């Protein structure tokens, strides 16, 4: 009686990060509307929404649910913008565009993965993917995308997927502009860094990601991962409270980063 | 403490689905070389080899082994055809496609549905996914695809999916012509027959199917589940022993068929 | 001095098929937008509009003219539906998509000519292309796709291109329903008929769709070529006088193709 | 008698870039064996060819011509890379996929624009458009794709296409390594430079890829345009005498793009 084959495994994720939560508000036009450790941003505006992320693929349901309590009808979402696509912010993509009829605007990078289903990644193989969706406009760094007025810069980040981005946009609260930032993952999970043949330059796109961050302009910073920069979306108008600055985000990655370099080259993840 | 979203379900199978095998012969160039209880021919030329069916994803290692055990290198592999483009059929084409360079031939439904990783499944939806793959030449109905001479012609057969594929070719034994005909699954498993709106003529197209499965060119029937045409790949030579002919294949499934749609009529499954 | 290989031929067409003409009424909510010989049908609704065809690739501006005209602006646009995905009825799909957000709704078939912007085509090969374009939603047989409340229903006529399909919908006028059939083209032009190996069964198609177009509910039909079922649009008002039915469509049709058919034997086009 | 929509234009080139020449030997496994003008390079291996560009569309049969005298039949070739994925370069590679069987392997930019055709350029919009193909491998910057254990490294050197590569080997001649460079076009052509909506940071990243060219390991340098590193085919065991080196061609670019640069200041192309 010898072993059969390995039973495929589902990717299964913390409580936590399928949890759902109401429409939080984080400026004028912009909602946290996804779970209570999972970001997706719907962006309101006067000729339709546009929603940044949605996390995990069984999302899609609650993330409309959302739109509708905010006065956003299915049809009214117009676009959809990724930090990164991997199974846990893209994973209900596919869905929400036969459901909406949104377009989807990325970088080339994203847009493979994306078609992909997230398959075939360059850390994780085949382990955590989704059903595939295709781009409707490839984006170049630095190009802005306007829905209703609002313009959508992009900031090209490469390191956690090559196809990394912040989005940044000008909202307003109290009558006063708020610059958010929207910025990438830049965490590397048991990422091989040095040497890796599959990204031979990713120490190097790191390196100049943790700059691209700094640099950003930012009076409010949210992560596709709240905890990342320090968001806590479960205690309502607190939420915002202890998160961190882009600066911050940034320099407490690029130390994570150095010390699991160290690690690797000392032989542990 | 409300209830979080689900997780995310693997497609888990039968044991026997997934136990190796070694090379089993089913004619002069023809070897099953999948697992106990799922379909995977190898058809060996003297200018390549042909795949016909992979299984699941999880088969892609063991079917290289198995190449390598009949002599054929993985850039050996020249083509891969397919029955139909669900997960425990088409589950490690992107991989092989990878690691062997071989191309995929296949009609323009199988094409759509294998670019999809099979989400969004006629009946489905995205409970039964594998890595997408894309293909590399898109065949009609009737049209002959030959490797080493070998012809190979393709017999359309929609029903179980709307790109179900019948490949019929013509091998050797003891010196006589064996006419193999691999026919596709004709069954129905789950589907709403009636009226449903993701497939009008779904039941007109089956009972073409049925029809043209007993037309088939066929010494020798195999299916994608053996047991389909009474196959026990587990015994060796006396595998193929009571292997039912086209005629008696077609009128199980068509009997099966008739009783599943007289019960969904009377209200169950 | 040696001939240098031949330079790349463009595709050119009839000046008429490349005539802008004013929006023509054909039923309460149903307009022909294109040129004077070339249909492209826009289908008005309460919740967004449906464009049915867009002639050629240079049309792209003169339908976004008539769109406006009607009222239409160009996010209103929901979806574009095809007869078959040659660059005279396909071509400025992609252009719209970019420019409107409108969905594409297609069979396997034509999503596949769409995706390699016509190349690789049975008869043409790669003489006659567009830019490639992607659909969002793949439709079966009989299936029905509804904007603002009006059904359209999809009817497959495979034959001048393996997806060529007809579009049915009732409109009105005077206070009557009006059953529109917008039939795909019965042609032929060039092809080899019989033995085709990229068709096998060419003939075999054609015949089953020149039974499928008499049987389609037409009080008015509408053809991709205006003049196949004899309308004008030149004339305004009397653009419909003489169309033809879909039973006199089929019937000039088939007796076009059995003459083709017997000069084919007889070693001519 | 108002005017009609314009008719399609072909994509027309000098006849020297459609002029074709027999194999010219670059190196031991290196042959020249597209145009007069234009460069595709064979590099034969004991395990199969590999092909760095093809030309313009209508240069497949000449290709496979010069790979049959090279001894190699359509079956050998293994492998496709490009510089950059515009119609004079990767015209003919849809058609060689499908009479060859190989692979290619892009980057994410490339692989996009080529599934394109072309189409909807970031400088060009639509008017140079060819036959789309898919990438069958992405890499990334320095990733190493090996055939018959001649090792390609790619650099990215984004600019005139934002998939620009150059792609380096050694071979060898008189028993001595010659470290090949095959680098990208760095020309701008009717590009606008400054504040380019489609590509932002369009002069960062030329400044970075004069760089990236400079730094090339090069004993020999070869490009797309061979005229750019002042190679002439024509000139048989001669065409390489005038060869520049990588920072020659570097330096010779910067000059020509600052230059532009300042017209475009100016007010001029
Ligand atoms: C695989 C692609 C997304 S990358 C897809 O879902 N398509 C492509 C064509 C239509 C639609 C579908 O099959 O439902
Ligand atoms: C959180 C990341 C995606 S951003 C993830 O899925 N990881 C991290 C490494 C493994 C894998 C997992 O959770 O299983
Ligand atoms: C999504 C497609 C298959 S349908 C794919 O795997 N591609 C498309 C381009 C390259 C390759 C890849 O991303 O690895
Ligand atoms: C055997 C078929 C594929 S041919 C299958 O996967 N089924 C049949 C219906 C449900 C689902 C399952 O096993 O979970
Ligand atoms: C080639 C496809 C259509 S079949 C396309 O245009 N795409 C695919 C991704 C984005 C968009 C683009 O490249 O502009
Ligand atoms: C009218 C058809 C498309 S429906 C066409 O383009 N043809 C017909 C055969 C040749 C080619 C041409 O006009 O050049
Ligand atoms: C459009 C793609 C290349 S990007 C293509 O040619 N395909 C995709 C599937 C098969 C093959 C074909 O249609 O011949
Ligand atoms: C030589 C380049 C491609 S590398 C080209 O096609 N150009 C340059 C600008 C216009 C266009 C043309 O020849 O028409
Ligand atoms: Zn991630
Ligand atoms: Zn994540
Ligand atoms: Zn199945
Ligand atoms: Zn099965
Ligand atoms: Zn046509
Ligand atoms: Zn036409
Ligand atoms: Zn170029
Ligand atoms: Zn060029």
């Amino acid at each position: 009686a010898e072993a059969p084959l390995p039973q495929l495994r589902a990717y299964t994720v913390d409580a936590s990060w399928l949890q759902p939560m109401a429409p939080l508000q984080v400026a004028d036009h912009t909602w946290q509307i996804g779970t209570e450790d999972l970001t997706a941003l719907l962006v309101q505006t006067a000729e339709g929404a546009v929603l940044l992320d949605g996390g995990m693929p069984q999302m899609a349901g609650h993330l409309l649910d959302n739109m509708k309590l905010r006065g956003v009808a299915p049809q009214d979402l117009r676009l959809i913008l990724l930090s990164h696509a991997h199974a846990d912010h893209a994973g209900p993509v596919a869905e929400l565009k036969r459901r909406t009829g949104a377009h989807v605007a990325a970088n080339a990078e994203t847009a493979v993965l994306l078609a992909r289903g997230g398959s075939n990644d360059l850390h994780f193989g085949d382990g955590i993917t989704y059903p595939p969706a295709s781009a409707d406009r490839i984006i170049m760094d630095g190009e802005v995308v306007t829905v209703g007025g609002i313009a959508f810069t992009a900031h090209f980040m490469p390191g956690h997927t090559p196809g990394s981005t912040a989005w940044t946009w000008t909202d307003t609260r109290d009558g006063k502009p708020v610059r958010i930032a929207y910025a990438d993952s830049l965490s590397a999970p048991g990422y091989q860094l040095k040497g890796n043949p599959r990204y031979p330059r990713l120490i190097e796109d790191y390196k100049r990601s943790f700059a691209t961050v700094r640099a950003l302009p930012c009076d409010l910073l949210l992560t596709p991962h709240p905890g990342a920069s320090n968001w806590n979306y479960a205690v309502g108008s607190k939420a915002s409270a202890e998160a961190l600055t882009c600066n911050a985000y940034a320099d407490a990655a690029e130390k994570k980063f150095d010390a699991q370099l160290a690690r690797e080259t000392a032989g542990t993840r």
